[PDB]
DNA sequence: ACGA
């Protein structure tokens, strides 16, 4: 009955207490969900250059392309509606380096919208595929970033999510591996 | 030493 939701944020920036979300994005199996949300901040251009997004007036602009964008209220209530209609199980998120980028600024976001007791009702729980992976291959990988390690077992949140759902298939890590790397949001 |  359990389901696996992987999950990824785009960001303003890095600072986890102050970043706004750009883009939420998450898979289940077959279920895929993504958004891009408008900042309420500027995206840095360390940002811009790592994801080519960038901003354009009001319009968001993925390199020389505007997206859509949902307000906030609307994406984050998707989100949650995805986690209580869509992955047809009881789900747990996976993310990386989730317990200290994703879900930090995820629980600010949600709590400044009143969403984040209704989210902590559908989710309890969270896998950091980036301590997981450390483990995994400790004294066996030298990097540990997910673009590394897609190049070397197999950034836009929708196929980010993608790759790291097929690595954590590739690397079929156990029950037991997994709980050492879940926390509880 | 990872995340945007
Ligand atoms: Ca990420």
């Amino acid at each position: 009955e359990e389901t696996l939701v992987f999950f990824d944020l785009e960001t303003t920036g890095l600072d986890t207490s102050r970043c706004d979300i750009v883009q939420l994005s998450a898979i289940s199996g077959t279920q895929v969900f993504s958004v891009y949300l408008l900042p309420r901040c500027c995206i840095t251009e360390g940002a811009s250059q790592v994801t080519g997004l960038w901003v354009d007036g009001s319009t968001l602009m993925l390199r020389e392309r505007p997206v859509q964008t949902v307000p906030h209220q609307q994406a984050l209530t998707g989100f949650i509606r995805f986690l209580q209609n869509q992955t047809f199980g009881r789900p747990i998120l996976v993310g990386h380096n989730s317990r200290r980028f994703d879900w930090p600024i995820l629980r600010r976001v949600l709590e400044e919208f009143g969403l984040l007791q209704e989210f902590r009702s559908c989710v309890s729980e969270c896998v950091d595929t980036l301590s997981l992976s450390r483990e995994m291959f400790r004294n066996a990988l030298q990097k540990f970033s997910q673009p590394f390690l897609v190049q070397h077992f197999l950034h836009d949140a929708s196929e980010d999510v993608r790759t790291l759902q097929e690595l954590y298939r590739v690397w079929r890590p156990s029950l037991e591996l997994r709980d050492n790397h879940t926390f509880r949001l």
